[PDB]
């Protein structure tokens, strides 16, 4: 819509107050004009018709429980934008300032959120498995990273390629969570998963075995479910990414940590330059060793740490 850019105030899913960019035209719409071609949040109104109605508010205040999923979807979409722009100099997910559109209140009791190829889609959860998933910045950035992947490497969503595809979204989903720097960690979905249970999450990058996911190539899932365990085998790469950043000893392999910033630089360059739709774990290693060589030199510590981390998880 066409209106005056305004700044509203509201509370997200977890009750945290935050400002959001709005557009005023009789009503205050969730339309952020300060980022690329805009960020738009829509109300699906408990139906599956997308995108729905552009979220309108009467007083520019978003403190109602019904607003909370829209606030976080709108706000965190902007944080993800600020991350890729400021850190990797990428304008939106496509690199050409494409508009980031999101729909909340999708269906009823929907325990999922996903990028549909054109926009984000956030369900409200059932209240026991999930609360509104937009409340998890890592989930938001996770799914928005799938768009970046599609507009670059195009990794398929099956077998090892899909595990990489999932690991890329967990890595940058976690890096965006650190970029926001409110309650960062190396878990996924902890903020919205099982509200009645504390200290758990969907999966752990620091210790994938915590939830039965593999932390080594020899333990990779080989079945047919989950498109070949894309969410399961991703732990092997998540463990590698965690070791590259924070370092540590794993299966007797010592890894020197180089930090989160370089981890993002190494993996962002590997995704945008060297990965192909059918990249496997071994080719990802080569993609990360080449990226670190470009950025820091073949003899640099960063290249060594990358090799160490993939050696630790058994990816040669
Ligand atoms: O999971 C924890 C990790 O986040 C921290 O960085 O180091 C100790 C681990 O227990
Ligand atoms: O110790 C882990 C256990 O907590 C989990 O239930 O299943 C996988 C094991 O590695
Ligand atoms: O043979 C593998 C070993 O090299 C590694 O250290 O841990 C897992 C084993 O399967
Ligand atoms: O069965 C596949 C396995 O061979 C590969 O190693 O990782 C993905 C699985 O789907
Ligand atoms: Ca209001
Ligand atoms: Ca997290
Ligand atoms: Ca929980
Ligand atoms: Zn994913
Ligand atoms: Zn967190
Ligand atoms: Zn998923």
């Amino acid at each position: 819509i066409t209106g005056t850019s305004t700044v509203g105030v509201g509370r997200g899913v977890l009750g945290d107050q935050k400002n959001i960019n709005t557009t005023y035209s009789t009503y205050y719409y969730l339309q952020d004009n300060t980022r690329g071609n805009g960020i738009f949040t829509y109300d699906a109104k408990y139906r599956t018709t997308l995108p729905g109605s552009l979220w309108a508010d009467a007083d520019n205040q978003f403190f109602a429980s019904y607003d909370a999923p829209a606030v976080d979807a709108h706000y965190y979409a902007g944080v993800t934008y600020d991350y890729y722009k400021n850190v990797h100099n990428r304008l939106s997910y496509d690199g050409n300032n494409a508009a980031i559109r999101s729909s909340v209140h999708y269906s009823q009791g929907y325990n999922n959120a996903f990028w549909n190829g054109s926009q984000m889609v956030y369900g409200d959860g059932d209240g026991q498995t999930f609360i509104p998933l937009s409340g998890g910045i890592d989930v938001v950035a996770h799914e928005l990273t799938h768009a970046v992947t599609d507009y670059t490497a195009g990794l398929i969503y099956q077998n090892e390629s899909g595990a990489i595809n999932e690991a890329i979204s967990d890595i940058f989903g976690t890096l965006v969570e650190f970029y926001a720097n409110k309650n960062p960690d190396w878990e996924i979905g902890e903020d919205v998963y099982t509200p009645g249970i504390s200290g758990d999450s969907l999966r752990s990058m620091s210790d994938p075995a915590k939830y039965g996911d593999p932390d080594h190539y020899s333990k990779r899932y080989t079945g047919t479910q989950d498109n070949g365990g894309v969410h399961i085998n991703s732990g092997i790469i998540n463990k590698a990414a965690y070791l590259i950043s924070q370092g540590g000893t794993h299966y007797g392999v010592s890894v020197v940590g180089i930090g989160r910033d370089k981890l993002g630089k190494i993996f962002y360059r590997a995704l945008t330059q060297y990965l192909t739709p059918t990249s496997n774990f071994s080719q990802l290693r080569a993609a990360a060793v080449q990226s670190a060589t470009d950025l820091y030199g073949s003899t640099s510590q960063e290249v060594a740490s990358v090799k160490q981390a993939f050696d630790a998880v058994g990816v040669k």
